[PDB]
């Protein structure tokens, strides 16, 4: 129940009602952004959103967002070939979570999403 | 010395001589690919190489490589703005390493690099 427990803690931090059963994929709304939270692979919390890009910029500028940084929660800009839309996502292990770990991941994903616009 | 110890194990698995001191950044050659291994941030093993891309493909095709998968070691294609070259990289925690963990990361990075060509 690390996933169920992790989501329960996040929901309390977002002031959301806690469903009696919690399975992926879990959606949460943060400001303008619909975000999706799953466990994938096992032991990893994966969060993603579908951003509203600025692709009047070259390959180099969109790929430039994806350089590694000091923060492993910095989101990665990808394209979903199967659905024809950008996908922005980040990931961290479920076992190394502080109490606010999912909240931080969600905040980093959304800050990444806001930057893209 | 998790970094020193991790590199020592990798070097034995690559049949490389072990230097008396081991600090980032560590370079290793795997087939056609010069790879670079560092600890960044602390507790994370970061590996990267500078790939020889195929950018007659749209933003969507290069960004399509970056979709998440089941393997957290799947490398991410980025651009280094400060140096004007693509950077392919992956990352995993130093604390959750099996004995062959860096070898697997290196193999996943290079397979990603080979795919790009």
């Amino acid at each position: 129940y690390s996933f169920e427990q992790a989501i329960t803690q996040l929901f309390q931090q977002l002031s959301l009602s806690i469903p009696d059963t919690i399975e992926p994929v879990i959606g949460v709304k943060v400001g303008e952004f619909a975000c999706h939270i799953t466990e994938h692979p096992v032991g990893q919390i994966l969060m993603f959103t579908l951003p509203s890009l600025d692709n009047n910029n070259e390959k180099e500028t969109l790929l430039s967002h994806n350089i590694f940084s000091q923060d492993i929660l910095k989101p990665i800009l990808s394209w979903d070939e199967v659905g024809g839309h950008p996908v922005l996502w980040n990931r961290q292990p479920l076992n190394n979570l502080d109490n606010n770990s999912l909240y931080t991941q969600l905040e980093m994903l959304v800050q990444g999403a806001e930057r893209l616009q």
